[PDB]
Protein backbone atom coordinates (compact mmCIF):
# COMPACT_ATOMS: atom_id res chain seq x y z
CA UNK A 1 0.00 0.00 0.00
CA UNK A 2 0.72 3.73 -0.50
CA UNK A 3 0.13 5.11 3.13
CA UNK A 4 -1.96 8.37 2.68
CA UNK A 5 -5.35 8.87 4.43
CA UNK A 6 -8.32 10.03 2.43
CA UNK A 7 -9.11 13.58 3.18
CA UNK A 8 -5.50 14.75 4.27
CA UNK A 9 -4.86 17.90 4.50
CA UNK A 10 -1.71 17.83 2.47
CA UNK A 11 -2.64 15.18 -0.38
CA UNK A 12 -2.04 17.25 -2.89
CA UNK A 13 1.62 17.71 -1.96
CA UNK A 14 1.92 13.64 -1.17
CA UNK A 15 0.51 13.02 -4.77
CA UNK A 16 2.89 15.20 -6.36
CA UNK A 17 5.56 12.31 -6.42
CA UNK A 18 3.41 9.17 -7.41
CA UNK A 19 3.31 7.92 -10.69
CA UNK A 20 0.54 6.20 -12.17
CA UNK A 21 1.79 2.72 -10.88
CA UNK A 22 1.89 4.07 -7.16
CA UNK A 23 -1.50 5.99 -7.43
CA UNK A 24 -2.40 2.20 -7.89
CA UNK A 25 -1.22 1.53 -4.44
CA UNK A 26 -3.96 4.11 -2.59
CA UNK A 27 -6.58 2.84 -0.07
CA UNK A 28 -9.01 5.25 -2.31
CA UNK A 29 -9.64 6.23 -5.64
CA UNK A 30 -8.02 9.14 -7.43
CA UNK A 31 -9.11 10.64 -10.46
CA UNK A 32 -6.85 13.53 -11.95
CA UNK A 33 -8.70 16.00 -14.40
CA UNK A 34 -7.43 18.72 -16.27
CA UNK A 35 -9.51 21.80 -16.25
CA UNK A 36 -11.75 21.00 -19.73
CA UNK A 37 -12.82 17.76 -16.75
CA UNK A 38 -10.77 15.33 -19.47
CA UNK A 39 -9.31 12.56 -17.31
CA UNK A 40 -5.29 12.32 -16.99
CA UNK A 41 -4.96 9.55 -14.17
CA UNK A 42 -7.31 7.21 -13.15
CA UNK A 43 -5.91 4.42 -10.39
CA UNK A 44 -6.86 0.99 -10.13
CA UNK A 45 -9.28 1.83 -6.72
CA UNK A 46 -11.31 3.70 -8.60
CA UNK A 47 -11.52 0.71 -11.20
CA UNK A 48 -12.63 -1.45 -8.41
CA UNK A 49 -15.10 0.81 -7.26
CA UNK A 50 -17.27 1.89 -10.44
CA UNK A 51 -16.32 -1.12 -12.92
CA UNK A 52 -14.21 1.11 -15.36
CA UNK A 53 -10.97 -0.04 -16.51
CA UNK A 54 -8.37 2.16 -16.02
CA UNK A 55 -6.30 2.70 -19.15
CA UNK A 56 -9.65 2.69 -21.07
CA UNK A 57 -10.91 5.96 -19.67
CA UNK A 58 -7.92 8.00 -19.53
CA UNK A 59 -8.24 10.43 -22.21
CA UNK A 60 -11.91 10.56 -22.06
CA UNK A 61 -14.38 13.85 -20.64
CA UNK A 62 -15.12 12.81 -17.29
CA UNK A 63 -18.49 15.32 -17.28
CA UNK A 64 -19.58 14.32 -21.41
CA UNK A 65 -18.21 11.10 -22.21
CA UNK A 66 -17.57 8.59 -18.80
CA UNK A 67 -19.84 10.14 -15.96
CA UNK A 68 -22.88 12.19 -16.82
CA UNK A 69 -24.49 11.76 -13.83
CA UNK A 70 -22.21 14.20 -12.45
CA UNK A 71 -23.11 16.93 -14.95
CA UNK A 72 -25.19 18.35 -12.22
CA UNK A 73 -24.66 22.35 -10.44
CA UNK A 74 -23.96 19.68 -7.51
CA UNK A 75 -20.75 18.13 -8.69
CA UNK A 76 -19.42 19.64 -11.68
CA UNK A 77 -20.91 22.87 -11.22
CA UNK A 78 -18.65 22.64 -8.00
CA UNK A 79 -15.51 21.81 -10.60
CA UNK A 80 -16.30 24.60 -12.60
CA UNK A 81 -16.38 27.12 -9.87
CA UNK A 82 -13.40 25.98 -9.06
CA UNK A 83 -11.42 25.93 -12.22
CA UNK A 84 -12.52 29.55 -13.08
CA UNK A 85 -11.40 30.83 -9.64
CA UNK A 86 -8.47 28.67 -9.45
CA UNK A 87 -9.18 27.19 -6.11
CA UNK A 88 -11.22 24.09 -5.08
CA UNK A 89 -11.54 21.90 -1.72
CA UNK A 90 -14.84 20.10 -1.32
CA UNK A 91 -16.08 17.36 0.37
CA UNK A 92 -19.48 15.40 -0.18
CA UNK A 93 -21.24 12.17 -0.53
CA UNK A 94 -22.93 11.09 -4.03
CA UNK A 95 -24.10 8.58 -5.68
CA UNK A 96 -22.63 6.65 -8.72
CA UNK A 97 -25.37 5.43 -10.91
CA UNK A 98 -24.59 4.98 -14.78
CA UNK A 99 -24.56 1.29 -16.09
CA UNK A 100 -23.88 0.11 -12.85
CA UNK A 101 -25.68 -0.59 -9.39
CA UNK A 102 -26.04 2.33 -7.58
CA UNK A 103 -23.09 3.40 -5.49
CA UNK A 104 -23.20 5.62 -2.51
CA UNK A 105 -19.49 7.14 -1.89
CA UNK A 106 -17.74 10.42 -0.67
CA UNK A 107 -15.87 12.87 -3.22
CA UNK A 108 -13.25 15.26 -2.25
CA UNK A 109 -12.45 17.69 -5.08
CA UNK A 110 -9.03 19.60 -4.72
CA UNK A 111 -6.53 21.65 -6.93
CA UNK A 112 -3.71 19.55 -7.38
CA UNK A 113 -0.62 21.38 -7.00
CA UNK A 114 0.40 21.90 -10.43
CA UNK A 115 -1.28 24.49 -12.33
CA UNK A 116 -3.82 23.56 -14.25
CA UNK A 117 -5.00 19.91 -13.11
CA UNK A 118 -7.59 18.84 -10.19
CA UNK A 119 -7.84 15.29 -8.47
CA UNK A 120 -11.38 13.48 -7.62
CA UNK A 121 -10.48 11.36 -4.96
CA UNK A 122 -13.44 8.71 -4.09
CA UNK A 123 -13.98 6.02 -1.07
CA UNK A 124 -16.88 3.64 -0.45
CA UNK A 125 -19.59 4.90 2.41
C1 LIG B 1 -22.22 8.87 -12.97
O1 LIG B 1 -22.50 8.82 -14.19
C2 LIG B 1 -20.97 8.43 -12.38
C3 LIG B 1 -20.06 7.76 -13.10
C4 LIG B 1 -18.73 7.46 -12.72
C5 LIG B 1 -18.14 7.96 -11.59
C6 LIG B 1 -16.80 7.72 -11.29
C7 LIG B 1 -16.01 6.96 -12.18
O2 LIG B 1 -14.73 6.75 -11.88
C8 LIG B 1 -16.58 6.42 -13.32
C9 LIG B 1 -17.90 6.68 -13.63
Amino acid sequence: MEHVAFGSEDIENTLAKMDDGQLDGLAFGAIQLDGDGNILQYNAAEGDITGRDPKQVIGKNFFKDVAPCTDSPEFYGKFKEGVASGNLNTMFEYTFDYQMTPTKVKVHMKKALSGDSYWVFVKRV
